[PDB]
Formats: C-alpha cells, structure tokens, sequence
C-alpha cells in the first residue's frame, strides 16, 4: 500500500496527432523509421499538411506523462502519482489536464504565457514506416521557478520514486538535475529513460550526468547503439553500452547498485546491474503481424509496467513480465490509450 504522491514525474505534456501518412511525407521531411526529431523550420509545414488529412486521431501524449499516468492506472490507488509539466492556455492543454484528473493523477501544470501553444507531436503512421516530428511549444517554458514553488516542491519532497525521460533535457534540464540531486542525497529511486538516439548524440553531457544520479536506466536498441558509438564502444555495442551505463560512477562516488534495462523489440531484452558481471537475456512474447495495432508508446508502457511492480516489492523477473504485459496492452491499442482498468487482465 503506497503513500500518496509516492511517484513523481516531470516532463513535456504533448498532444499526439496520429495520421495515416502518404509515402512521400517521409522523403519530403527526411524522416526515419521508429524515430523522433524536434521540428526545425524545414519541418513546420507538416502540421498544416497533416491537418488536411481525414481520420486524424488526437490523443494526449508526452513520454514521461504516458509512463507516470499508466503507473497510476496500474496501481489503481488515487493520487499515488504526481506530474509536473508546462502547457499553454488553450483547449489542447485543458484536454491534457482533464485527462490526468480523470486518471486520479495529481498534477501541477505550469501555464505558458499566451500565445505560446501546448506542444504537439505529428505521429506519421504507415505500413512502411512510423515516425514522429515534435513541436515542443509550451513545454519549453517549464522552469525551475515553477518547480521550486512551495506547493510544487512539496510533491518532490514526498515522493520516494521519480521517473523523468531524457526528453526533458531539451526543456528543463535545470529542474530535472535539481530533482535528481535531491533523490540521490535522500537515497530515493530515480528512474531515467534514454528516450531517443539524438539525446545521446547531441546531449551526451546531460545524458551521462543524469545516469550518474539514476538508480534505474531504460533504453532501447537504437538508443544503446547511438550511445555506444558516441562513447567509442565499437564492438559488441549494445551489450557494451549496458555494461558501461551500469558501471558509471554515481555523482557522490558512493558504491551503489544501478539497474540497466535495454529493450530490443521482438528480440530478448537485456538487463544487468553494477554488481552483476553478466548481461542477461529475457525472452519476450512473440507477436503475429496482424496482432500489432500501434507500437507507439510501448517503451513508455514498458517502463510503467516495470516500475509499478518493482516499487511494490516484486522481484526482477516478475517485474519484467509486468513490463512486457504493459507494453503488449499498449501495442494492441491506438496511441497511448488506457481503457477500463478491469479489462487489463
Ligand atoms: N521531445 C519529446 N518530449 C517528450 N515526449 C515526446 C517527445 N517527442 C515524442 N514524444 C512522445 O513520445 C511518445 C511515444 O513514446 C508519444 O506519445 C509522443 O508524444
Ligand atoms: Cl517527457
């Protein structure tokens, strides 16, 4: 039985705009399979462009928010989870806020000065490729000032577990660094997601600094590969990355266990920790082609499923099964959609 506000997240609350994309779109915007890029000026027309498409699916997104609200949904006790992010003063932001309240997720949103609008993600779906283009928008305005308000910082102080995705490096590194230091100094549980290859490539300093306060690190194969390359881990890159991340000193230099989990799609996921000489494979339930509805957000669900069980005392293997279950539930649904809790099985 977990205390209220036991779990705290901060991140970028975003609206996902899911569209069946034509094949030209990927060439036109130079987009890649299973990837995400932050919108540059050359990308900006995509939002007006996909808005001309029918069958648009609008749904609340944001990597950290996805994970934290599913932890809340899984555990099913009201107000166990807390979330902080920055939205705009528009209908999109209000929809995202109402979605959180419907889930019994305690929030303290910062509202961006008008007319800065709530961030959005163009999620381009096709049989050939899936790809995301993110316009952070209001999420950038998330500040240390808002986080340090007595009524918001108190959510951080009461939490024993934190989840922050690497994506927040781009929006409020100062805040996530402050929370990370608070966690380590108080011997709490800080969970960190590598989130995307571009973070390890262009924000290497920030990723490695975050790892040094993280008790648990989540990643996927492409993130491990990009991380490995940037660190000169030429051979055996994915295994080497898992070992390297697990063994990085903590910021206070204190001897401590860090757990690293690298997912690999349909292939066995890898896990190890700093006390473990070996890297373990964990077999994953094989999916048929027709079973897969939408894998977008599966990694976010995986993290939620793992943490929700792990923080309630379930052993490593049991928690991994819970993580796969979470991801599988999301894979069989469109966008990060959480239905009635009774049907979770
Ligand atoms: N730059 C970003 N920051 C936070 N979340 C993001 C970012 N880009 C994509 N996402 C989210 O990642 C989710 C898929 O893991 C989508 O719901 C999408 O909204
Ligand atoms: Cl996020």
């Amino acid at each position: 039985d977990l205390s209220e506000g036991y779990v705290f997240g901060m991140g970028n609350p975003l609206l996902d705009i899911i569209v069946d994309a034509d094949d030209f779109m990927y060439r036109k915007y130079n987009l890649k399979k299973d990837n995400i890029v932050l919108a540059e000026e050359k990308h900006m027309t995509i939002y007006d462009e996909i808005q001309k498409k029918k069958k648009l699916n609008y749904i609340a997104g944001g990597a950290t928010l996805n994970t934290v609200k599913m932890i809340q949904w899984i555990i099913q006790k009201p107000f166990v989870c807390s979330y902080v992010g920055c939205i705009g003063a528009d209908i999109q932001g209000k929809y995202i806020k109402n979605d959180c309240s419907a889930l019994d997720l305690v929030t303290e949103f910062q509202i961006a000065e008008e007319p800065l609008m709530t961030g959005k993600v163009a999620v381009l779906v096709s049989e050939k490729l899936r790809s995301m283009v993110t316009y952070l928008g209001a999420a950038c305005d998330l500040s240390l000032a808002h986080i340090e308000q007595p009524h918001v910082w108190s959510l951080v102080e009461k939490a024993q577990v934190y989840y922050i995705a690497g994506f927040v490096i781009n929006t409020c590194y100062e805040g996530m660094l402050k929370i990370a230091k608070h966690s380590l100094e108080n011997e709490k549980l800080f969970c960190f997601n590598l989130s995307a290859p571009f973070l390890s490539q262009f924000n290497t300093k920030e990723v490695d600094e975050m790892i040094s306060y993280s008790n648990i690190v989540f990643g996927n194969e492409s993130e491990a590969e990009a991380y490995g390359e940037v660190h000169g881990l030429l051979e055996d890159t994915v295994h080497a990355t898992a070992r390297y991340i697990a063994d990085l000193p903590f910021a206070d230099g204190k001897k401590r266990k860090r757990l690293v989990i690298i997912t690999r799609g349909k292939n066995p996921l890898l896990y190890t920790d700093s006390s473990d000489s070996e890297i373990h494979q964990f077999m994953v339930e094989q999916f048929k082609d027709d079973q897969i509805i939408d894998t977008n957000g599966a990694g976010d669900a995986f993290a939620a499923g793992f943490i929700a069980d792990y923080i309630r005392g379930k052993p490593m293997i049991t928690s991994l099964h819970a993580a796969v279950k979470a991801a599988a539930y999301i894979i069989c649904r469109s966008g990060f959609s959480l239905g009635s809790r009774d049907s979770y099985s």
